[PDB]
């Protein structure tokens, strides 16, 4: 299953053409602007076979509960409503979200005991770097 090394807390210390990736989810400017100074922490966590990610900031919280290869109702940070999906390959943390006919994925990988997220929508690609706090 996903690696005890992922549980925790997370604070991001890098974000690489996030703006870009929110155009391409459709967000909006002020909304943009917030998300791009926006430094979250993240927390994952595990009871039995659930996962937990919470993202905590000033501007939005989130959280997800899920059990690895089972679909799930999400509601994004920019408010979408999506059907999503976690699954491990090669021990990365890789999650869809569907919805309208559109698709994104963020996958999430350990890398030098840092969490790596790499969030693709369309041909963007966006990387965000987090520390374990
Ligand atoms: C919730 C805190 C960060 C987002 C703040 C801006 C809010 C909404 C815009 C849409 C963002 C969707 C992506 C959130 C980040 C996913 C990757 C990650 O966990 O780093």
């Amino acid at each position: 299953g996903m690696s005890n090394k992922f549980l925790g807390t997370w604070k991001l210390v890098s974000s690489e053409n996030f703006d870009d990736y929110m155009k391409a989810l459709g967000v909006g400017l002020a909304t943009r602007k917030l998300g791009n100074l926006a430094k979250p922490t993240v927390i994952i966590s595990k009871k039995g076979d659930i996962i937990t990610i919470r993202t905590e900031s000033t501007f939005k919280n989130t959280e997800i509960s899920f059990k690895l290869g089972q679909e799930f109702e999400e509601t994004t940070a920019d408010n979408r409503k999506t059907k999503s999906i976690v699954t491990l390959q090669r021990g990365s943390l890789n999650q869809v979200q569907r919805w309208d006919g559109k698709e994104t994925t963020i996958k999430r990988k350990l890398v030098n005991g840092k969490m790596v997220a790499e969030c693709k929508m369309k041909g963007v690609v966006c990387t965000r770097i987090y520390e374990k706090v």
